[PDB]
């Protein structure tokens, strides 16, 4: 008889292998939660499309947006989704996630990926380079980014510094395939956000 | 024939999930070790314990110590177990471990939780929240949240600012329960050390 | 029909546990990729070798460098190694690796081991510990610890504070034998390096 | 190549061991089918729920009923149900049926139960007894006992003597919980009978 | 290692389980032994034969004996067959049976049956009556109905009242056929005979 | 997922064999639970020993009680060891059990039996018969019969007609052996009780 | 696919194991030829018969022939067997092979056995011995002891020193039985002889 | 259905492979059984022990005895072990036993063996010598030498020529090991005796 | 776990069964070492070959050599193979090996042999015998025989009288064809060989 047994670390969580197994020594390993999957709020802000036409043995700048602009873009686009912010809240991670499909049918690939954290907004990246020992991307096409590690305006968000909490990243896609492929990229940010809603109900003005 | 690989990230220890297996490719990827499993000494500050009654689809607050308190509990307790600290030492992370039991027999449900820790003392947490998205808290009904990024007293630790290595925690607890349920806390902190012993012994004095 | 998923955390890949086994639900937890057979460029740097002497029950400091020391070490090392270095490019990490052997044959013991990251310049480790809740060295024999969290000279490094990007370790080895054992140790640096190499060609000057 | 072979005991039947396995020596052996599955229907006369709490190691008393009453109430029910009996029939069995449930979501335990079913109506049962090994209720949670071994009005059926044909039951319930628990009962009578219809028509009158 | 034990519970002998299993927990259930194949001699009294015609779904009667004639019948053939009884025996049950088969080649149906114990020598049967719930027919094609619960002659058999040890039974048999079927029925009555002969030989008189 | 479900028939216990084997369609049929094991307490009166030779194809005589003196014996043994019976209770049945066992190391064979419930008073048995279609004894060498189907004394046992409650038994036991066998034979009466005990202590007196 | 080879060592053959094996690394070990199954003819001359009764603990003496006498016995009924031997053939060797059953059915006890070799003709062995590390018989209930390590009498075969040839053996037998057991016993002696037929016709006189 | 059989060759025992597999064709082969767990009692008698460093590729000489110090070492310890020896009894073999182990713990290597039996005392052996096709030692870390093939004093074990009866040897042990190793050699004779004792008391004097 | 253990009976090598068997109770049995695979050097001394039609149920004989011309060239081919014999050895054992094969390709039939030891020079062995109980040689189509139980001339050998350390072979082959067989057959000694070679080098005259 297993016992499962549970971990955080900074709000990344961990279950033990052998309980996650026996599901129908190993209990010794921790294997941790899918993101998407486990616990807090998912939250998908999408941000644009694009399509990139990659040659063989390259990779192509997804995104180059300045550190102002980044800022502007995520700050924009997530109270504009998110307010009015009613409950106490906090923001456990923003992924960058890429999501990547052919534009033509019948073509069998894998997807290859790379990015940069920092970097910073005094920089200018290459659009096209080599690939070099990148990431491969699983099945799902999709390649996720962890950019971790109260706001009325995006002025106010910037005088609180607030964009020190998370990288402006860079990142570039091809594949592995020895023809130029089309393909159609969506970028998005998903936040993780952990709700502290009380067990209170909400009435018409005025209560009791 | 499979090799056995190890690296250590932070504190983190992790193997090679192939050699993990073959006990009695999948090779290229690691597994992390149980923590208090793992290398370094457990050294279990027991805090308090608590019994709160859950209502269904909410879930309770633990603890809601200010800064000030959270270190002035943290430092007494370990300083007061510990003393003498006769060796170089490295506190390599700290747990707050919350435990849950039934305070009645012959109930069968799974134990819910979640924490922030960062927040700060000046917020006040609500008492009850509504269950969103939660950790799901496996069967050895313990919920073990990392808390890491020479002093005489409790002064000397605030004016060297080492309250700054390590968050101020405030936990969550429910159940996926359909009835009221009445629970007993116990709140711990389990700090991982690792033990710099010379080999050398204890003499009575005078030596030699 | 199971689809494979990837995420990066802080340079850390992870696939999902599902996707992983089936190559010949567990599918809703991730496994870390070997950094070594991970994404990024592999790069070691072997400092030096050495021959310690270890008593049972005992482990032997491995390397004592002052902090300029371990920083001007790596510094010469890394730049002598890698000078012009031609495109953009990022230290996804840096681990001190040791790499254990025995010295004699026919000898059948495993390999422990302890590390510190922090600690500072300005202290002086015991050459000699006791075994403490040590790691437990894989088949390999090697030691992994991750360091991590344009310079024309050292003076530069350490006028931009580069320094500050990674700790400075000190490693003993011992073993779990119970008899003395004579090991040669081999201290190397191995850099994870993200290339963004342009896709362009080099041509003689003048070009075109 | 097994053969299939069959046998009633006083209207309870049986099949081959042998031949109940092979579905997808043995064969010399015999398995009862389920009263409510085998032949003759099914009519279940619910009779009355109740609720009982009960605390650990003892057993509540379901039912109470004089003889005189036991028999008014099976004779009203089953006559008011049943009128018109068009066809010949015979009664092969009555089950007095306790059917338990928990008032309360998430209890874990098992129903214990204990009847008795001669007795006689000069006598008082107690209302609480102590568990002494009692009949462990299977997961359908529910206890099922045979009472076994032409009237227009009750008088007749009872000047007919043929309430000697069936017994008085009284059953106690409780359970295996270390706690008191709270049980709804649903208290019914069903009845195996065996009809005997014509192949003929039902005409308007006058026939033909 | 598992031990056999057995049970006799008037006349029907049962084994653990587990014991009939292992033969190449369990072992706390029993099953009964076949009648035919269990203690005691088998002693086949065939009455007659009886062509059937039966349509979809009805049930023909296959035998309307008066309790006079059943008991006549039984008495006679029985007597006719055993005289003389030379020992002291128990007749642990009578079985009537129904042995059915195809007139027809190439027929493939079940057969299905139902019974009646009491009854009573006033009352006629339906000679056709709608299949209701009825009992299935193994693929040995025999229905076997147990009627349980020192003569000269008939007469004397009455006068003991001997006949209330058993019923007089009635049968109908039909086919889970979508066409008219001609079965042909042979029916029998098969004694279970436990004789206590003595270990005594038998002499040419007169003995020594 | 199976569900157990359970039916009483005289006070035999059934259950699912469905549900009996999945405990590491069937579902349908029933196996009992064996009495001993099942419900209700086992109370086991050992009457007497008796040493019997028995020659190959025969069986001899265990006992040859006279009806008053099977009840005396019953009745006595039964009072003299329950005295007082202080709670409400029902015999459920009694059992007469014949355990065996050779007198000599040694020897493998089966035992064999055969018994007779009515039988009367005015009945002589024979000592030694042949072995006719016996009942096999298992490998715990035990032979159980069930005999089923508020006293000062054993004249009021008598004068209440309560001895009509049970039958009085006559019992066989050989061998399967080719040779003379030694066996050792205890008798035994075991009453499977349903104790109703209230809910109450007791008081020294006077109570309260 | 494994290949097949043979060794003779003093006529005792032997073939690879894993040859043995695969008939349906383990080759490099060889198995002994059962020498009755093995080649070269087998010769079974039955000695005598003889009724022991055993106490549990001990073995009885079998035979106690003096040297003259074992070797006139073997002698005699060899050449009295053989005669003529018409071709040139070599006794392999000579097993005294002692068969053993019980007297009485339905035993089950295992049989042990002891011999000595050598020993001489001027000793008396005891009629009865301890068991003492005997050696186990198998279910084939026989004990079988190599012996080994022209002449037209007895008095040749001695003057030319033949008996020299093989030993004069004592035998004692027993089992692992708790009571006396009655044992038959048969001795022979198996000659495993080798035969130098020529292909050559036998001819009625005078040939050609 | 398999049968066990057995044979004796020179006190060495055989059975048959196909009955020593079935235990939970290859019945015609047979198996040896172990001599120290087979018949005859085991004698142990321990002469020396002794401290050898064997250099790699090398065995080192154990034992150099004369023939005449063998013989006394090997008589003395014998008598003075056994003395009295109250029954018949006859040696079946000696064995020579080296038993080894290292004198450090944490080495891992196969010991390596070789004897010479004949040999004379008129002969000096090499103290070390080659390795040259030597016999592999088992994880028991023991080498067994057979040495086969009534006295007062060791004058008249030497003058009834005894001696002729076993070699005299001289055994050489290595390792397969890389490095030189140390180790700890045990010198034993285990005699295995057939003990005929008759089942006879001791009893004090005079006898009855 | 199991424990390998060894034993030698006169230069036959024996392991255990159950350790020979775990490679990838049966341990209680010893399994022999393929005498060419285990210990002890090999050395074949190829004799001569000879072509042999062999008709169906008949065997032809190999080699006839008188016994001085068996050890003529036994010791002449040894001699002449081994000079110098520069270290002190032992002969183990000789076989005398018969290799056989077809002279014609696509037959397929098996070997047969019989040899025998003694025999004597003074004797005349038949050119052709009748298969009888033969020996069945393997799929390698070698017959190997044991022979077993400092001369600077053959005179020395005879005049020490080595000859009577082993036997002179006769041997017959055959196959279990049914038409005549050509076979060409290859005759060698292989001598086992215990070498004990100094760890002393050879030096170049004079030494030191």
């Amino acid at each position: 008889p297993t016992i499962g047994r549970t971990y955080v670390y900074d709000n990344k969580y961990y279950k033990n292998l052998g309980a996650v197994i026996k599901n129908a020594p190993l209990d010794n390993y921790l294997v941790a939660e899918d993101p998407f999957l486990g616990p807090g709020k998912n939250q998908k802000l999408t941000l644009f499309k694009e399509i990139r036409n990659v040659k063989p043995d390259t990779m192509k700048l997804v995104v180059g947006w300045k550190g102002k602009e980044f800022y502007r873009e995520t700050w924009t686009r997530f109270m504009e989704d998110s307010f009015p912010i009613v409950n106490d809240q906090e923001v456990m991670d923003v992924f960058l996630v890429v999501n990547m499909r052919p534009t033509r049918p019948n073509r069998c690939y894998k997807f290859l990926a790379q990015h940069a954290l920092r970097c910073d907004p005094d920089y200018v990246p290459h659009d096209v380079i080599r690939i070099v020992e990148p990431s491969w991307v699983g099945s799902n096409n999709e390649y996720r980014i962890s950019l971790a590690k109260y706001t009325n305006s995006f002025e106010q968000f910037i005088d609180r510094v607030i964009w020190e909490n998370f990288y402006k990243p860079i990142v570039y896609i091809g594949t592995d395939s020895a023809e130029e492929e089309e393909i159609l990229l969506e970028v998005s940010l998903v936040f993780k956000v952990k709700e502290f809603a009380p067990d209170a109900p909400l009435f018409t003005g005025p209560a009791y």
